[PDB]
């Protein structure tokens, strides 16, 4: 049942809201004959592609326009043990296919801190996880994609070939390319749903950086860590590493071995449910509580589920999600950045640290090797000018933002961060000269 309405949108981050028509139809014919209708006023306002919403600034909202829900188009067309192959909809989501995948021994190469993701979603923001340094972005994984143009035609791309291009600009791009249909991705084999874990828990900063920088990264495929941005140095920085590989079967405790491949996170065990009023005692801030909590985050061959392993904030003026990418060598820079947030007055208490690996060839590609720091403040007096000035020093530290985490940076910050937008920009316009596609972020961000 298709249906085109006006909704009021916003991102993840409940900001900037502005009203477009919202297409939700799960035949793919509609969709085409959508863009073909937009692009028939020689671009009008334009067209976006909207998967699960996840993205934090306005990158999947067109204000004054259309928007196209992508999560109707959700069949698993096929998935090949033999080829490690999966052909899905761009609606289907990543733990849908998590779940289809498993029991084919095929792990979703790429995984992000939620699993609801689309798989359009998934290759538009060119999406990262835990296992970066190891495998990539989501982008080096997909074998190929059907790209829905401002021509109405339907373009199958490949990352090597005549449209790779093509292809490469829709990597990170957005959804300003057009509208990804189906893709085809490479899976990772597996035999079991479970990962090998080494927990280890730093005092400070330097010993945080000093544990990446050992060599011992190199041995884990996933590896990522909550740090302290509150506490004033040299306990800034410290931080709960969780460092691991997926499991083979005989790594399994026995009452396990039965069934490898089974998936098993869910519980209503959770801690705010047993405890109402908080895990705090009189102990917790002194040495005893430094102490509890440097044995327990410390551990070698763990056998965690997903959750365990991998899935371990409210307020009434809404939050800021913010986070970017310091190159590797610039590591005094990191250090002064650090130093900047827990210096401003402004508070954050869910802090991932990541060390990234190799980038891919996508001139918007978000990741570069280096430290990856997401930060969460709650909005209050002064956020927004302290955040451009955190902008000002990523972008001279040779670092950049994340677009699925942005709202508010400027067009000319942006453009310096990411030195290779001209030529992102120089393909755009060849596949796009009506600016058929169109979005809030492309008009703010001046992609458009
Ligand atoms: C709790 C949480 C944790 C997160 N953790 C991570 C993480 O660890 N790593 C990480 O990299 N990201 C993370 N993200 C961000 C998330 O991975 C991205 O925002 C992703 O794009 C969301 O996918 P979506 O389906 O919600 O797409 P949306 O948010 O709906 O859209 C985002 C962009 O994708 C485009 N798009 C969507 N569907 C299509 C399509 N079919 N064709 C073309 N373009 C399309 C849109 O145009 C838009 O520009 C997290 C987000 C949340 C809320
Ligand atoms: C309140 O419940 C929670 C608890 C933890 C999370 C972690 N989420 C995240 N994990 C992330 C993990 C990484 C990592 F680990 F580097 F891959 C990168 C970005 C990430 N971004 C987010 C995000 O929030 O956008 C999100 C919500």
């Amino acid at each position: 049942g298709a249906t085109t309405t006006a909704t009021r949108l916003t991102g993840w981050g409940r900001t900037a809201p502005s009203v477009a028509n919202v297409l939700r139809t799960p035949d793919a014919e509609m969709i085409v004959k959508a863009v073909a209708r937009v692009a028939e006023s020689g671009g009008g306002r334009g067209a976006i592609a909207r998967g699960l919403g996840r993205s934090y600034g306005d990158n999947a909202q067109n204000g004054g326009g259309l928007v196209i829900d992508m999560t109707p188009l959700n069949t698993i067309h096929s998935i090949d043990a033999d080829t490690k192959l999966v052909d899905i909809d761009a609606g289907v989501n990543l733990d849908q296919l998590m779940k289809a995948a498993l029991p084919f021994g095929l792990w979703v190469p790429v995984l992000p801190g939620t699993r609801q993701v689309t798989v359009g979603g998934a290759i538009a923001c060119d999406i990262h996880g835990k296992n970066h340094h190891s495998a990539g972005s989501f982008g080096n994984h997909v074998r190929s994609m059907d790209l829905l143009t401002a021509d109405g035609e339907i373009r199958h791309l490949t990352p090597t070939g005549e449209d790779a291009e093509l292809f490469w600009a829709t990597v990170g791009g957005n959804g300003l390319t057009g509208i990804i249909m189906r893709a085809t991705i490479e899976m990772t084999p597996t035999s079991t749903a479970y990962f090998i874990a080494d927990g280890d828990v730093t005092a400070s900063l330097d010993e945080t950086i000093a544990l990446h920088s050992d060599g011992s990264e190199a041995r884990y495929t996933y590896s990522s860590a909550w740090f302290d941005a509150i506490s004033a140095p040299p306990k800034l920085g410290r931080a709960a590493v969780s460092r691991g590989r997926l499991a083979t079967v005989e790594q399994l405790p026995a009452k396990l071995r039965s069934e490898p491949l089974k998936f098993d996170a869910p519980q209503l065990l959770t801690l705010p449910d047993v405890f109402p009023n908080g895990l705090a005692n009189k102990y917790t801030f002194g040495p005893i509580g430094e102490l509890w909590y440097r044995k327990s985050g410390t551990y070698r061959g763990k056998v965690q589920n997903l959750t365990q392993f991998y899935h371990p904030a409210y307020g009434p003026a809404g939050f800021l999600q913010y986070q970017f990418v310091i190159p590797t060598e610039a590591v005094d820079e990191f250090k002064k950045i650090i130093g900047v947030i827990q210096a401003s007055g402004h508070y954050s208490f869910l802090n991932v640290f990541k060390l990234f690996g190799p980038r891919n060839q996508a001139p918007l590609s978000f990741p570069i090797p280096g430290w990856n720091i997401c930060v969460d403040f709650p909005i209050k007096d002064g956020l927004g000018k302290f955040v451009s000035e955190l902008d000002r020093r990523v972008l001279e530290f040779g670092g950049r933002l994340y677009t699925a985490k942005d709202s508010r940076t400027t067009a000319e910050t942006f453009h310096a961060m990411y030195p290779r937008v001209d030529e992102w920009i120089s393909v755009r316009r060849k596949v796009d000269p009506l600016r058929v596609f169109a979005s809030d972020m492309a008009r703010r961000l001046e992609l458009l």
